[PDB]
């Protein structure tokens, strides 16, 4: 998990909809601080879909590896309009970046 490659992926593919800093503002998508070890639909103040609430999983490496390959397939009906990342390494590198940036 290369975080520098993952940071560069996050800017290209997520940064327009997401922030990672603690106390970062909600944008189109929720602020991602505290993502790891947290159930879905748990960012305070963000309006999720009923689909995201119906999932009810714990966000970690394995659930993020499968979600980011195809979000519509993992959480059907989600309003996150992202096609997905096909390459293992980009998802693994991006998750390595998320593990450091979202944990303050
Ligand atoms: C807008 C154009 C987005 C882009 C690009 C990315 N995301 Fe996203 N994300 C967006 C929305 C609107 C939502 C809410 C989904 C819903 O149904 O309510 C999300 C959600 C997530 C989540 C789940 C957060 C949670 O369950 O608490 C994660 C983990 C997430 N987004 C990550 C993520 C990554 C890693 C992205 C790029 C690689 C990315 N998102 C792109 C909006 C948008």
């Amino acid at each position: 998990g290369d975080v520098e490659k993952g940071k560069k992926i996050f800017i290209m593919k997520c940064s327009q909809c997401h922030t990672v800093e603690k106390g970062g503002k909600h944008k189109t998508g929720p602020n991602l601080h505290g993502l790891f070890g947290r159930k879905t639909t748990q960012a305070p103040g963000y309006s999720y879909t009923a689909a995201n609430k119906n999932k009810g999983i714990i966000w970690g490496e394995d659930t993020l590896m499968e979600y980011l390959e195809n979000p519509k397939k993992y959480i059907p009906g989600t309003k996150m309009i992202f096609v997905g990342i096909k390459k293992k390494e980009e998802r693994a590198d991006l998750i390595a970046y998320l593990k450091k940036a979202t944990n303050e």
